[PDB]
């Protein structure tokens, strides 16, 4: 129901206690999904489910500074399934983004970009039907 890629403004950036919720459905033959929490051209937090990286499924997380990708953080727990509805929740904590999918904790990503209040856009891209993208303070 939403156009992909989708740009969700985060007015005044993010802050601890901010909860971002993404609802959608993975497409049948999916290859990749991405959520990009952006500070201008920088990507503070790139969350990238990969359905076929050397014939394994993995989540790659990273940061892009001055157009250069940094050290990737991988996690092999992979809760997405092609063709299935998902909920990603990203809770901003003091020292990390905390990600839960379908109400189960998945991973944490320490803040490399420190200017939380300047991470003012979330890009949602890839092989999904996007249902909703929203935020709230908890
Ligand atoms: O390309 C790979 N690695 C280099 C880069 O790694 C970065 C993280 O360190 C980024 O993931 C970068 O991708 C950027 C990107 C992703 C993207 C996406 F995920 C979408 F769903 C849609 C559009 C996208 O456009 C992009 O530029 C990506 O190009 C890559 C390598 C090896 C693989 F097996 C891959 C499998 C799936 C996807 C990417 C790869
Ligand atoms: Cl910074
Ligand atoms: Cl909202």
């Amino acid at each position: 129901m939403l156009i992909v890629p989708y740009n969700l403004p985060l007015p005044g950036g993010v802050v601890p206690r901010m909860l971002i919720t993404i609802l959608g459905t993975v497409k049948p033959n999916a290859n990749r999904i991405a959520l990009d929490f952006q500070r201008g051209n920088d990507v503070a937090f790139h969350f990238n489910p990969r359905f076929n990286e050397n014939n394994r499924r993995v989540i790659v997380c990273n940061t892009k500074l001055d157009n250069n990708w940094g050290r990737e953080e991988r996690q092999s727990v992979f809760p997405f399934e092609s063709g299935k509805p998902f909920k990603i929740q990203v809770l901003v904590e003091p020292d990390h983004f905390k990600v839960a999918v379908n109400d189960a904790h998945l991973l944490q990503y320490n803040h490399r970009v420190k200017k939380l209040n300047e991470i003012s856009k979330l890009g949602i891209s890839g092989d999904i039907d996007l249902t909703s993208a929203s935020y709230t303070m908890i």
